[PDB]
């Protein structure tokens, strides 16, 4: 598939709703971060979003740099110098 790209360099906090299905953007191209807007498909990247169903209602931080080791969640990899020096829209 295409390489993923860094969409942003800070996570987005979202209130997840128990029982609701979400589609995390894995490719970095969505203009509705942190979730998929179909860009993965329209641009024929070969990538597709990480579908997940929230088990509890709570605030979470979803990854926008797309380099987390625990997708879909922010694990602080964005805090590395590698990500903070990256250019948005480019691969890490
Ligand atoms: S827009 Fe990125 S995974 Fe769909
Ligand atoms: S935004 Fe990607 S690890 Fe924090």
């Amino acid at each position: 598939p295409a390489r993923s790209v860094v969409a942003l360099k800070t996570p987005i906090k979202v209130e997840l709703v128990a029982g609701k299905t979400y589609r995390w953007c894995v490719c970095g191209r969505s203009k509705k971060q942190p979730f998929c807007d179909g860009s993965c498909f329209f641009q024929r990247t070969g990538l597709s979003p990480l579908k997940f169903k929230a088990q509890e209602t709570r605030m979470v931080a979803l990854c926008t740099c797309k380099a987390t080791q625990r997708p879909p969640y922010c694990d602080g990899t964005c805090r590395s110098e590698r990500v903070q020096k990256a250019e948005v829209g480019s691969p890490l």
